[PDB]
């Protein structure tokens, strides 16, 4: 018997190009349907859908048992229709990446994205819960996912109340988003950021038995993606701007790129949903 | 729109020598065609309360496929309750996850009834849907009176699991009485794995945002009590060095409460099991 999914539903959308995107949606587990939430209640929209869906579902259904709950909120995964795997790569190196004139063939689609989610994404969510209204709303992505959300606070602050950059891609292309920050910055209620990346990613340990062949090229290929010092580099560019509320940065230890993803969502949408509003940096 | 299914996953119920019923949840690393595809030896990861972990840990041993340490993956089988609405069964877990002692109240004690049950049926049953698949490893994970009960396993049982994972393990519960059993297990004579983990805001929890102070010193209180990570620091002081215990790994997860750990400790209990065995020799 296959494992049924409880509080929890899926709808096929398209975009104005006609691309289909999987919505996937899980409300409080303690709720007998969709109707039966009232009032205001926060929301998290998911980049790279597929992958983290179910975690973020159960890790909020978890919080139900602890002392700080506040009542939940919805969770929103935008993904891909996929088979036998959690990333579309083409798909998402469009709908991720930033407009740059330099960027290859593919990419570039960040905005096109964005207004998606905003326009199309956001309106058919809200009509599965007529009775609820959005009290807030936060963008959570991962790599690109978090290059994305870096993009969208920068870009167009107003979209979301707070953006959740998990390892993001800084590296993508540096000038381009560092100078969306500068400009950020120097431009005349504020939003929240959370920063965050694993202590591994840019100074990965050798494994047993691992050959240094092997390890001097993850070695090299850290170097160059330089997680940790391109997100303290853009954090300290973010330091003392009246344009963001709270800024909430985090290296998770002992955490690599794909490991960091389970604490990142847990703890981005347990913050959102329980610890707001944030504290002024 | 329609439900959600879970690929590469399925469930199925057993009862134990009691008749008590339990569902038994499943899942296969997703790039699999079916069940049939995996062969020769594969890790397997049984997870206690398994209603409130089965889709982090199978979502997240499906990440590992991206990651450049993977190594083909692994089985995740957790076991849970019949349950409808919530996530945990707590007069059932009570029961099941706790050991038995002469002054334990009514619904305590039933660890090891529980421990037969998943050696002699479920361990069995699974190896009946993975019949090609050899079971290379096994690791046991719980979590609260969850990591009890993988340290009562590892301290009564050694033999019964190659690793033991133990979250936030409940050590305070009926007056410290796990140490009489690590002090047994310690003091006679392939060696098992332990790791320990525990959050920094156990012991310890911050403050909310607008808490009264009395409802702050309240929670502070019932933490020193619980005492989290000295009672674990304690236990795994007198746990190193021993001969009987090839491994003992044990982390702080910082920022970390009771609740939100557990999304931490079995994504990185799964993956250490899955692709960084043997662990190196404590």
């Amino acid at each position: 018997t296959p494992v049924p999914l409880p509080n929890s539903e899926q709808f096929y959308l398209e975009n104005d190009r006609g691309e289909p995107y999987l919505i996937q949606v899980s409300w409080p587990l303690h709720w007998e349907d969709k109707q039966t939430g009232r009032g205001p209640l926060p929301i998290i929209y998911i980049v790279d859908g597929n992958a983290l869906f179910l975690t973020a579902t159960e890790a909020a259904w978890r919080r139900a048992a602890a002392s700080h709950f506040a009542g939940g909120g919805i969770i929103v995964a935008i993904g891909y229709p996929l088979k036998g795997k959690l990333y579309d790569a083409r798909r998402r190196s469009f709908d991720l990446t930033p407009p740059t004139a330099c960027a290859p063939v593919g990419y570039g689609g960040a905005d096109v994205f964005l207004d998606f989610i905003e326009n199309s994404v956001r309106p058919a969510v809200q009509a599965r819960f007529p009775q609820v209204s959005l009290a807030r709303e936060a963008l959570y992505g991962h790599s690109y996912g978090g290059l994305l959300a870096l993009h969208a606070l920068f870009t167009r602050p107003q979209s979301f109340d707070c953006y959740i950059a998990s390892s993001p891609s800084i590296w993508w292309n540096s000038l381009c988003i560092l100078h969306e920050a500068k400009a950020f910055v120097e431009t005349k209620q504020s939003p929240s950021l959370m920063v965050s990346w694993g202590s591994w990613e840019q100074h990965p340990p050798r494994w047993a038995d691992e050959l240094l062949d092997h390890y001097e090229a993850r070695k090299r290929t850290a170097a160059e993606l330089r997680m940790a010092d391109n997100a303290l580099d853009l954090c300290a560019m973010l330091h003392g701007c009246s344009r963001l509320h709270a800024l909430i940065k985090t290296e998770y230890e002992g955490e690599d790129h794909t490991s960091v993803m389970s604490c990142s969502v847990s703890r981005g949408l347990t913050m959102f949903f329980e610890d707001w509003p944030f504290h002024q940096s």
